[PDB]
Parts: C-alpha cells; sequence; structure tokens
C-alpha cells in the first residue's frame, strides 16, 4: 500500500536522524570504552553480573537493520551501555568515570533529538 510506503519512509528518516545521534554520542567516548561488546573471553563472569549487555557496535547493527521504531527504544539501549558499566565497575575506575562523562555529555544531544523527533513527527 501507499500507507506502508509512507510509514517506511518515516522509519528511514528516523533511522537517518538516529544515525546522526549515534555518531554524536559515540564522539563523547573518545577512549572507545563503549565501542564494542565486553569480551566474554576476557571477562568470563560478565553475564552473571549484567543480564542485558550493550555497546555502540551492537546499537549500530540494530540501527542499520532499521530496528529502532522510536527514540525511546534507542535511548533504552544507550542507557544500558551507561548503567551496565556503572554497576560492573567501581566508582574509582576509568570505566565508571567514562560512563558518567558519556551520560552527562549525551544528555544535551538527546534533549535536542527528542525535540526534532517530535517537531518533524
Amino acid at each position: 500500500s501507499m500507507e506502508q510506503v509512507a510509514m517506511e519512509l518515516r522509519l528511514t528518516e528516523l533511522t537517518r536522524l538516529l544515525r546522526s545521534v549515534l555518531d554524536q554520542l559515540q564522539d563523547k567516548d573518545p577512549a572507545r570504552i563503549f565501542a564494542q561488546p565486553v569480551s566474554l573471553k576476557e571477562v568470563p563472569d560478565y553475564l552473571d553480573h549484567i543480564k542485558h549487555p550493550m555497546d555502540f557496535a551492537t546499537m549500530r547493527k540494530r540501527l542499520e537493520a532499521q530496528g529502532y521504531k522510536n527514540l525511546h527504544e534507542f535511548e533504552e539501549d544507550f542507557d544500558l551501555i551507561i548503567d551496565n558499566c556503572m554497576k560492573y565497575n567501581a566508582r574509582d575506575t576509568v570505566f565508571y568515570r567514562a560512563a558518567v562523562r558519556l551520560r552527562d555529555q549525551g544528555g544535551v544531544v538527546l534533549r535536542q533529538a527528542r525535540r526534532e523527533v517530535d517537531s518533524i513527527g
């Protein structure tokens, strides 16, 4: 149908906007701490601690499959990155501290993303 096409164009445009959002958030992680999944070869107990691992490569795979229907779903995955790290790592670690800085800096980006998503519909 024409409606299904229109819906698909909306999703494509959301995917475009979320790709720009993802790029902007990933720039706030210049150390690349959150770039890839925590290695289960290197942290073999990880899944005993963290039940829903997340990282920016995994988000990108979902994004490019157009697997984010709305900004809430995308934000859920970004919050997982941060919250997983803040639980597994102690406060005095470079990992925890990187997550705090990513949360703080990302907030700004996500605030305007929400306005744009609502504004453009």
